[PDB]
C-alpha cells in the first residue's frame, strides 16, 4: 500500500509513490538542482513486515544511477538525507530484509547529523588555513638561518583539531555562552 | 488536521492540538534528543488568502517560546534546527503574511541560532589561533627535528587577520 512520505523543503509532501515493483516505491524530484536535502518518512499507516526495512535510494539520470542514501525502519521511521553532490531525479525506497540492509553501505555525504554545521565550518577553516599557510611552510633544513625568526610548528593543527573533536563529541555546545 | 510535524528519526505526527481558532500545538517528548524538526502542510487545507503560519518552539526552566520560521501556501514545508535551543512544543500561529514579513526568526535549517553560530565561528577562530600561537618558537630555540614542517609566525598571524576580516564582511564566505 501507501506507507511512505517524501518531502523537499519548500514543496508539498508527496505521499503517492509510483510502485515499480511489489517491494519498490519511487518519487519524482523535479528541478532537482535546487534540492539539497530530502525528508523520507513512514506515513504511520503500514509498518514493515517482520524482518523487513527500507533501503532509500537516489537517482540522477546522466541514464539512471542509484546511490544508497540510508535506511528507514519501524524504530527509525524517518530520515533527512543530503542530496547535494550525489531535471527530474528520483527517490527510491526498496523494502529489504534487515540482515541484507545490515551488510549494505550507504554513501557517506548522505548522512545528516546534529553537528554538521560545526564540523563543516571547522574543517573549512582548517582547509582555508592549510591552503594559505602551507605555501610558506619549510623544514629546518630549508630555513634561512635567522636566529630571531619566529615559526609555528605545523602539527599544532592536528593537535587542535583532535582536541576539538573530543570536545564536540562530548558536548556540541561546549562553546556556547 | 491542517499540519504535519516530524522530528527527524521519529514517527511523523499529524494530529495537532487546536488551542485557539488560529493556533495549533504539537507536543514533542524528550527534546534533549531533538535535533531537526520538519513542519509542513498536509495538503488538505490551505491558508486563507493573505495569511500564513508562524512556527514557534517552546522549551522548559519554564516555557519560553521562540520564532523558528514560517510555513505558507507559497512555502508549504520547512526544516528547523532545534538542538541548541522533558516535553517541548511546536506552536503554529495563523498570522497575516504582512505581519510575518517583519518578524525575525532566530533559527535556520542548519543552525538553531544565526547569532549563536556567529559566536561559534568567532570562538573557534580565536581558540585555534590562540592555541597555535602558543607554540611560537625562534630558530634559536628549536630542537632538531628533520621531519617537521614549520610555518612562519607572521604568515599565521596574517591568515588570522585575513580570516576574521573576511568573516566580518560575509559570515558565510567560507561556505
Amino acid at each position: 500500500g501507501s506507507m511512505f512520505g517524501c518531502l523537499v523543503a519548500g514543496r508539498l509532501v508527496q505521499t503517492a509513490a509510483q510502485q515499480v515493483a511489489e517491494d519498490k516505491f519511487v518519487f519524482d524530484l523535479p528541478d532537482y538542482e535546487s534540492i539539497n536535502h530530502v525528508v523520507v518518512f513512514m506515513l504511520g499507516t503500514i509498518p514493515f513486515p517482520e524482518g523487513m526495512g527500507g533501503s532509500v535510494y537516489f537517482s540522477y539520470p546522466d541514464m539512471p544511477v542509484w546511490q544508497l542514501l540510508g535506511f528507514v525502519t519501524n524504530g527509525k521511521p524517518s530520515a533527512i538525507f543530503k542530496i547535494s553532490g550525489l531535471s527530474v531525479a528520483q527517490i527510491g525506497i526498496s523494502v529489504e530484509l534487515l540482515d541484507s540492509m545490515a551488510q549494505q553501505t550507504p554513501v557517506g555525504n548522505a548522512a545528516v547529523s546534529s553537528v554538521d554545521s560545526f564540523t563543516q565550518f571547522t574543517q573549512k577553516m582548517l582547509d582555508n588555513f592549510y591552503n594559505f599557510a602551507s605555501s610558506f611552510a619549510v623544514s629546518q633544513a630549508q630555513m634561512t638561518p635567522s636566529p630571531s625568526e619566529m615559526f609555528i610548528p605545523a602539527n599544532v593543527v592536528l593537535k587542535w583539531y583532535e582536541n576539538f573533536q573530543r570536545r564536540l563529541a562530548q558536548n556540541p555546545l561546549f562553546w556556547k555562552t
